[PDB]
């Protein structure tokens, strides 16, 4: 997820 990216 892009990353990490906790919401959305």
């Amino acid at each position: 997820r892009x990353g990490x990216x906790g919401g959305c």
